[PDB]
């Protein structure tokens, strides 16, 4: 309140490469998390105006969400799987910083994180 613009998702200046890890992150990791029962609050940027939380972007200076992550993968924005994994981690950490521990939103993030960590453990060897 006001809302910032959403995170950048494309840069045609950035070099691009398709790898088996980035593919997996899109087609497996993002897809499985997106479809989870608890995914819906994490599918787009926090609208702090709509939610009437004017402090949200006073506290969270590195917002991230799965809608942004989806687009960055589509746009070949990431050179490395680690860049993408960091964005997921940022999304979770933001939720943990902003919200009271144990609140339902935190439990929802925790569940998605547990699933994300399981999929990351199965990240294919770079080929
Ligand atoms: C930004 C803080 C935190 C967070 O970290 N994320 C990511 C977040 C992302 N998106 C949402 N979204 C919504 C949250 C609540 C509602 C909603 O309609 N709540 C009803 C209000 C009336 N009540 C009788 C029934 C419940 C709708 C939402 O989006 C349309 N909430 C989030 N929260 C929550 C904000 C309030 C709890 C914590």
């Amino acid at each position: 309140s006001m809302n910032p613009p959403p995170p950048e998702t494309s840069n045609p200046n950035k070099p691009k490469r398709q790898t088996n890890q980035l593919q997996y992150l899109l087609r497996v990791v993002l897809k499985t998390l997106w479809k989870h029962q608890f995914a819906w609050p994490f599918q787009q940027p926090v609208d702090a105006v709509k939610l009437n939380l004017p402090d949200y972007y006073k506290i969270i200076k590195t917002p991230m969400d799965m809608g942004t992550i989806k687009k960055r993968l589509e746009n070949n924005y990431y050179w490395n799987a680690q860049e993408c994994i960091q964005d997921f981690n940022t999304m979770f950490t933001n939720c943990y910083i902003y919200n009271k521990p144990g609140d339902d939103i935190v439990l929802m993030a925790e569940a998605l994180e547990k699933l994300f960590l399981q999929k990351i453990n199965e990240l294919p060897t770079e080929e």
